[PDB]
């Protein structure tokens, strides 16, 4: 059920297959940041998940990079997918950029994105 | 640069390979916490860093999952690789089990690792 | 704005008073975890904020350590304050446990934490 | 053994005073970013930590105003401190500034510091 089209809360594309090997693939679209358009994703999922219930444990990363802008930076999400009537997936991510030495203080910048169907 | 294997404080081992397209693929080995054995990564890096000695920014994912186990975990490590007399790939990680919606709160470690040659 | 009671999304309590100081004092009452009955909270926030519409930076600790209980951890959230008519504090927050330096790589949770007036 | 000054290794200092009751008070100075001479810490500590050699969990938070100048910002560390030989407190932090609603996914920062005595 993780395989398909969700949106964060700030109208971001997640375009997601899920394979059989665990595999994560599709792309991404921001709404905000130094980007336009489609960035190649990549990730992995545990694709053997518990069945008490829990979530399914996933995480992807974009370079922000693609064939328009190059913004030196990547981010990783890290989180869960809760599927049932409201399916969601729930992360946390880190996005860091590429600095100089003088900079690398402020390198990485962390939040939280909730993905629906939706 | 990046291509070849690394190792963090941890005495874990990560060895990858950077693609032209900017794919980064490999092979994890962690010397602590609920694993054994290679898992699988893959992740993606900045195939056309900036020119005035930035680093690269990159990033991986690894899900806990192998033939041996399964800790129902992903980690995935943000961070940026920086050439130089000694190599290193600096990076922040988020670990994320799965989890009932009750210990949500609980399902997310953050740490940071530091690779070299 | 800061001064009074606000709960997050958990249902926990968070009883605050900003000094005109920088300071910020208080109780929290945690919903979860290994936490029975307030804890007293400190913290700082910026007291002379950007009029620019900008919110209000602060932070907070709680040790979970109180007369009836002491979890040997400590959790710091970090966020800011935005007034309007949906008064929020939206928070980042890094919830740190006494480990052996063996376990220490799981030392450290991570998560984000909205406070409501209501 | 909290009490006293440590450095991190950005050459940054942290002056710091343990009391009984659990709480952290101090002054710190940043050796990077918006800021400049010492600004007032507070925080608290577990008083009473295990014995099986775990770590003493601990936190504070920094807002980066100070009679010099104002960041609008807020740094929080999260981390133990552990003695011995080699005493040191390893932390992680999150550095929020404030921002309008439009940047709040860009406002806070995650970094960690290690503090040393030398
Ligand atoms: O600004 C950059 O360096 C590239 C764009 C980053 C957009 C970030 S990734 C985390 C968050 N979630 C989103 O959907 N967009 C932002
Ligand atoms: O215990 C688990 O749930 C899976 C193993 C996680 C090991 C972590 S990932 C971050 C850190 N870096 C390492 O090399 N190992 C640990
Ligand atoms: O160690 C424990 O279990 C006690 C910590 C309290 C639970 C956390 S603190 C961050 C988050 N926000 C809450 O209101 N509760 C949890
Ligand atoms: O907003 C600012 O730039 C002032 C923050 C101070 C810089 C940070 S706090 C985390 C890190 N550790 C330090 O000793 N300094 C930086």
């Amino acid at each position: 059920g993780i395989t398909g089209t969700w949106y964060n809360q700030l109208g971001s594309t997640f375009i997601v297959t899920a394979g059989a090997d665990g595999a994560l693939t599709g792309t991404y679209e921001s709404a905000v940041g130094n980007a336009e358009s489609r960035y190649v994703l990549t990730g992995r999922y545990d694709s053997a998940p518990a069945t008490d219930g829990s979530g399914t444990a996933l995480g992807w990363t974009v370079a922000w990079k693609n064939n328009y802008r190059n913004a030196h930076s990547a981010t990783t999400w890290s989180g869960q997918y809760v599927g049932g009537a409201e399916a969601r997936i729930n992360t946390q991510w880190l996005l860091t950029s590429g600095t100089t030495e003088a900079n690398a203080a402020k390198s990485t910048l962390v939040g939280h994105d909730t993905f629906t169907k939706v």
